[PDB]
């Protein structure tokens, strides 16, 4: 096995590839239609799902960009938002591209509040989506909530123009005494249990020691992130305050004393807490010493894909 060939383990696992399909269709749209479609999706989703407030540190890091937009005339505000959607080369688009996903999300959270209050130029009253945009919004509105929030996040992350990296401060790991231990039907493997428990505790320095030097982590619909430096950076920038709720799994040998393990269960993002449970598979390829050579996290097509 290489990292790229390990991508093929448990080929029965049906991922929610409607998510990248929908992002590809979204990406073709006119910029004003991209912004209007997300505005409509976010207004309707907000009737049943409450988004958690951005953290104080995130809002401070986005404050100067938000102040610049708030000082613009309405036409310039709309143009700045279109620049982000179009991935135009501007100072604002370069600042935005330097940000972690959580800072980008907090930026748009605040613009949404200001658009609702009427202090930043809103989507025009009575705005009608293009033929392609109406169909993209219909697809999004038919998806499970876990898939909807993944489409919105991926759309937000893809905006701006791509280098210096700006992320939220790393919060200290949970005190040992207060930590929870997961149980997984079928799976007693210490590496897998330690994975789940250390991520639930934000203990990234313990987590990274589970990997081989050349090991990789593959997030949903992304390429593998290879080696301890790049994986630890991903943990610290993007993986704080998750709740992993694994349910059940299966343990099999792989070539050369390797072990392949598949776990299914749910994950909560701190943006939605218990209000959105994403259906997830973990696919592990462990070397003979129990180190992680490869771990993939898949967003599942439906609850029918849970073991
Ligand atoms: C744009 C825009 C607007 C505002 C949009 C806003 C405000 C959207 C907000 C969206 C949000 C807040 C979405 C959040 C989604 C979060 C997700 C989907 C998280 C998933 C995490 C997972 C699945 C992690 C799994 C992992 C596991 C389990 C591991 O074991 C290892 C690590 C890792 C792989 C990370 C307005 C309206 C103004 C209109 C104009 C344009
Ligand atoms: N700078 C960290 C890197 C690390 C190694 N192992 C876990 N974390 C320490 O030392
Ligand atoms: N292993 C099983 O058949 C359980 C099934 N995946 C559900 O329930
Ligand atoms: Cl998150």
């Amino acid at each position: 096995f290489t990292i790229d060939s390990a991508r093929g383990i448990f080929p029965n696992t049906l991922a929610a590839d409607v998510v990248p399909a929908t992002i590809a269709r979204f990406s073709q749209l006119n910029a004003e239609d991209q912004l209007a479609l997300i505005w409509f999706a976010y207004l309707e989703m907000g009737k049943t799902l409450t988004i958690a407030a951005p953290g104080a540190a995130s809002m401070q890091l986005a404050e100067n960009a938000l102040k610049e937009i708030q000082a613009m005339g309405p036409l310039q505000q709309t143009q700045a938002m279109c620049d982000l959607a179009n991935r135009a080369d501007t100072p604002l688009c370069r600042t935005y591209a330097s940000w972690s996903p959580n800072i980008k999300l907090g930026f748009w959270y605040r613009l949404g509040e200001l658009m609702e209050q009427g202090f930043v130029a809103p989507i025009p009253a009575g705005y009608q989506l293009s033929a392609n945009a109406n169909a993209v919004l219909a697809t999004i509105q038919g998806l499970e909530s876990g898939q909807q929030i993944t489409v919105l996040r991926n759309a937000v992350v893809d905006m701006g123009f791509t280098g210096k990296r700006i992320a939220e401060p790393v919060v200290p790991p949970q005190d040992t005494a207060s930590r929870t231990k997961v149980s997984i039907e079928g799976v007693t493997n210490a590496t897998v249990l330690n994975w789940m428990d250390n991520l639930n505790a934000n203990d990234f320095d313990t987590l990274i020691e589970l990997f081989t030097s050349d090991g990789a982590l593959q997030p949903p619909f992304q390429r593998p992130i290879v080696g301890k430096e790049n994986v630890l950076r991903f943990f610290r920038e993007e993986c704080q305050n998750l709740k992993l709720i694994p349910e059940r799994g299966v343990t099999e040998p792989a070539e050369d004393g390797f072990t392949q393990i598949k776990v299914t269960g749910k994950v909560q993002t701190p943006w939605f807490g218990g209000n959105v449970g994403m259906n997830i598979a973990w696919r592990f390829l462990l070397n003979p010493e129990g180190k992680i050579f490869f771990v993939a996290i898949d967003l599942l097509a439906s609850p029918k894909e849970l073991l």
